[PDB]
């Protein structure tokens, strides 16, 4: 199915109906913003991964490079910030990402973009603005005004404009709720799970430096696995399950001494969960096959951006 394609490892999509729909015409597009980022890193990875399944199944797909949101959530100036998207943009490239690419700046400053942002701000209150950016808004003892314009400018008309599907992490949830509710025409959105860091302490973050970055040596893949949070029979919160969950290709042949039990052959993500939770299969194994097949599978991308 294609539905069921698209729809495999999101956390929801709002909604099913509304999908469905659009999946019936022959024209579709669908748009991913980000925060221009210094490193691209798994958490950017999955969700370019849903994009190139939207893609398979037909959609146009626009990529906006959102570096006026990053200049208001404190990333620096703008141009630096344009200079960082244009990087990321070679990485998404890189992913095999078939798409159209849009900086933020290039229309957000335009008279009537500017006017949707007065209108909508009339019809949203600082409370709700605020609870909207507690998972996205830069660390801040004394909140700026900048934290209550971001989620405003996200949920304009004009970036949705011949937009049927937004995709995002399920962190922006709330923005995406406070849009649903205030713009004209409908919009699908699917969101994708939120990636945990590598000590299990909150979740994957270019500023909590608890990540592994798509360009990362070899050598650096396997030291911060080895050293992640996995512990033995525990699936919640591990993130070394979790790659392997979204990252990796079934069935899976797990190489391992014959005094640990010989090479395993799994053959479902299911499957890996019940001998893990049931310890037939130990966090140094684990850990040995998904920096192996995590090396394989970031190596292209490794090399074009290397490429030179
Ligand atoms: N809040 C996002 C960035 C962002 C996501 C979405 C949008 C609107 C749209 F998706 F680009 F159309 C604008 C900016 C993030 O946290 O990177």
């Amino acid at each position: 199915d294609e539905f069921e394609m698209i729809k495999r490892n999101t956390s929801e999509i709002i909604s099913e109906e509304e999908l469905r729909e659009v999946l019936k015409k022959d024209e579709k597009s669908a748009i991913i913003g980000f925060e221009p980022s210094g490193k691209i890193h798994l958490g950017h990875y999955l969700q370019i991964k849903k994009m190139i399944d939207l893609q398979n199944a037909g959609f146009d797909i626009i990529i906006l490079l959102a570096d006026l949101f990053a200049y208001l959530n404190q990333k620096g100036e703008l141009d630096e910030i344009r200079k960082i998207g244009d990087y990321n943009k070679k990485v998404f490239e890189a992913m095999g990402l078939k798409a159209k690419y849009v900086y933020g700046s290039s229309f957000m400053l335009d008279k009537d973009y500017t006017l949707n942002v007065y209108r909508l701000a009339l019809k949203t209150t600082l409370k709700r603005a605020r609870r909207s950016m507690e998972l996205i808004a830069r660390e801040d003892e004394n909140p700026k005004v900048a934290e209550v314009i971001y989620p405003i400018m996200q949920v304009n008309p004009l970036h949705y404009e011949g937009v049927d599907v937004a995709v995002g992490g399920m962190e922006q949830r709330k923005i995406h709720m406070l849009a649903r509710e205030l713009l004209p025409k409908k919009v699908v959105c699917i969101h994708n799970p939120v990636l945990t860091g590598l000590d299990g302490e909150g979740k994957m973050s270019s500023s909590k430096g608890n990540f592994i970055a798509v360009d990362d040596s070899p050598e650096e893949i396997r030291a911060k696995i080895k050293k992640a949070y996995c512990p033995a029979g525990v699936v919640e919160g591990n993130p070394i399950m979790e790659i392997a969950k979204y990252f990796l290709e079934y069935p899976l042949t797990i190489k391992r001494p014959e005094k640990f039990g010989g090479d395993l052959t799994v053959n479902s993500y299911e499957e890996l969960e019940s001998l893990f939770k049931n310890k037939e299969l130990h966090p140094m194994d684990l850990k040995n096959a998904v920096a192996e097949e995590l090396i394989k599978i970031l190596e292209p991308i490794r090399k074009r951006l290397l490429e030179h």
